[PDB]
């Protein structure tokens, strides 16, 4: 059981695309629990970056993030880091699988649409930084007993 | 050149339906400005509501909505206003022609999936009232100038 | 409450049309109580039409119908039989508004897709003419009290 | 029986709309008789909008034509021209109703998408001149007789 | 030359899915040879679960799918038993990819939304058992020399 | 930065796929530089299926496409070869994965819907093949720097 941050990047947000990611999320059966449209701080994007740190493209990209705007998700399930990352595809749209997202709208990695979490230690940051706790929201589905 | 309060109601969200009527709100072309998943305070509803002030089913309808939970969002466009009305239909799904959000998903009026402000009047409020002002997002789409 | 007698008639089986009708319906959210895929009886045909019992096109189109096959459905809920037309569209596909299955799929009236129950009174009929009482399903929704 | 010209309009290029509108008309169930994506001639474009030759907008709204690019499609089909109309939607899509090309993605007038023949003696027109004889298809479809 | 058996389970129907499995199946090219809605009767729920006649788990995977609805269905066409797991998925949908049934819509495994025959074997004897001689359709698709 | 050839075939066309096709190719982000519909002449088949001229089933497989109709394009963008081949699938529907044009849509070998080019040497054969130079369409994406 787990919760995954998702996020459609700048480049997903000038293609129309934030809707089409998000029902491809809740069509999935994962329960959300954040949202927010958003211009983020420098601050949030080099932390989000972090492990990138030290290299010659970290500026660009957290130019290319912070210049905004984003769409920002949480979403919760058994797996659901692993599901995100099947939804979402392989970082190279070009191999990526028809189906994802990657797959059925990117080009090239440098606009790949939408980021998710890497790991259960990635998802752990990223949902604490990206979104405050009371921007977590409490609810139960009438229909998730059908779900898992 | 207006700006509209559209909110995703807790049917809405327990459907799986929060997707969906972005993505009809973001093809349509209007400019996204704001957007938050919540679980909405009495006061805030209260607020919402307060044209309804003092009659019988005023106390259930607060209740159904501070329940939550909802989706937020504030669109930008020309006319804005009558066209997240026609995106949404009328009060009653029953009367709302196919196309429309309440025509092609709901049933009964108590359970019209979305609201969308009624005038600018109303949006005016709306907007200040579901979003703080740190929460409004300026960006600019390099499509924009093909939509309007 | 009412219930509502659907049928994908042949056209509509031949263009590959059943699931996106199907899909229609429960997507508005009425409770599907029957279906069945079937080569229909002259009989039942022939009581399906009987208001024209003596007119001219009577023989043809018996003849088109008992042909098959179709597709049987009954939806239940609040004004289904009116959300019924609502979904379908005018008897006419040329006077259809787009967003309706014969707005959206059909060209001429003796092609148009779909039959819906016209009134309270031919659905009492239709739905006891179509199926036996034994293909009536009941169950119960999660999310039914979302609905209505 | 009739062929309407449709044509997509620069804005519609640009927002990535071809196979979305083409789709519509092909699930309609209209027979297609000519395509071809182009960058259109001066004098075409001057031909093509006539009845505006002496008016404030007239070098504007060829320039903007001209300028290109366009997707030009002929339509056949009984009642073609109105059909087309229908799928389209009124000139103003703040008036057009959902569920039509306008009315699900259209703002504003000026940026409104596609053409659609006006009428029986505007289709003649506009076929002869965006097409050439030898770019009209003949063939027939298999499902075509449960169409009309 | 085959047929295969495709049931929608409980969780596929409380969920709204009937249509969207359908239609997938439909748009895939397989010819429908029988469909319908049932409540199961515990009898026919044992002999299709057969082979898990004495294991832990057997009196509530029964209880599960004879407690119902059940959505039941017979498509044909070459290797479409084959096809029919392609369309559905992997067992688990965290290992099923984007684009399949189990894939786009189920999360775990113990709500995998639908069945689908496993080999030459199971679909002559699921087909036999789910449905009566009566209930197949003899029919002939005019578009299907272009499908096989 | 490639260009790619890419063709609905007749059993694509008869089925009603042009703008299904036409469209997915348009969401992957991939720029459209030419497209028509059309008969084709045996001379360009001929040419087209080349590398078979001394085999048995070259005969069938160029009156198959020669009697048409096709509806021809070329895609542009950074390894739009490869992108075009991971659009439409195996050369064999049922082992083309979910997703995919014939993972989707195909059934058998012989009527797999739509054709993409398979290399670098055979693209740039087919895009001057099936297309002149005056039929390549020049223009600019105001979205194109956010694809690639």
């Amino acid at each position: 059981m787990e919760r995954t941050y998702i996020m459609v990047k700048p480049d997903g947000v000038q293609r129309g695309l934030i809707g089409e990611i998000l029902k491809r999320f809740e069509m999935k059966g994962l329960k959300l629990i954040a949202a927010k449209f958003e211009h983020p701080t420098m601050d949030v994007v080099a932390q989000h970056y972090c492990e990138h740190k030290d290299k010659p493209f970290f500026k660009d990209l957290c130019d290319f993030i912070s210049h905004g705007p984003v769409f920002c998700m949480i979403w919760e399930g058994p797996e659901a880091i692993k599901i995100g990352r099947n939804l979402v595809g392989l970082t190279s749209p070009v191999e990526s699988a028809a189906g994802t997202i990657r797959g059925d709208f990117g080009v090239v990695k440098n606009f790949n649409i939408v980021h998710a979490s890497s790991s259960a230690e990635d998802a752990a940051r990223e949902c604490a930084l990206w979104f405050t706790p009371e921007q977590l929201v409490t609810w139960e589905r009438s229909v998730g007993g059908w779900i898992y």
